[PDB]
């Protein structure tokens, strides 16, 4: 039904927003530690106040129920816009975290357009 096109591509932007200090001559990385989870991704966009961001696409998902902003996220996956690898920290734990898809650059050049369907429940 909904046409989603433009907060994919705003998402996608943001992701890589936060992956380097883009400008300055050290283009320095960030992640694995500064990367987020899906839900660190969801609860910025639902602006929630756990978000740890709290700019960028923060406001963006107010109209999203979060079952519905989740699979948003889920779908994005899926279809390869982002992508996500695993982190091991200190105590041994295998987080899973976000960064994009060979499919990002293609939808930051209006050449796909992303429809999702609305799910009760």
């Amino acid at each position: 039904t909904r046409d989603v096109t433009d907060d994919v591509k705003s998402i996608v932007r943001f992701v890589q927003e936060h992956s380097s200090s883009q400008g300055m001559r050290n283009i320095k990385h960030v992640g694995p530690s500064g990367r987020f989870t899906m839900n660190m991704l969801v609860d910025i966009f639902l602006g929630s106040k756990s978000a740890k961001i709290q700019s960028g696409i923060f406001g963006k998902g107010s109209a999203y129920s979060r079952h519905n902003a989740e699979r948003l996220f889920k779908k994005l996956i899926l279809d390869k816009i982002l992508d996500e690898d695993l982190y091991i920290n200190a105590n041994d734990q295998a987080i899973a975290y976000v960064m994009l898809g060979n499919k990002a650059q293609t939808v930051l050049n209006g050449n796909l357009k992303v429809d999702f369907m609305e799910t009760e429940n």
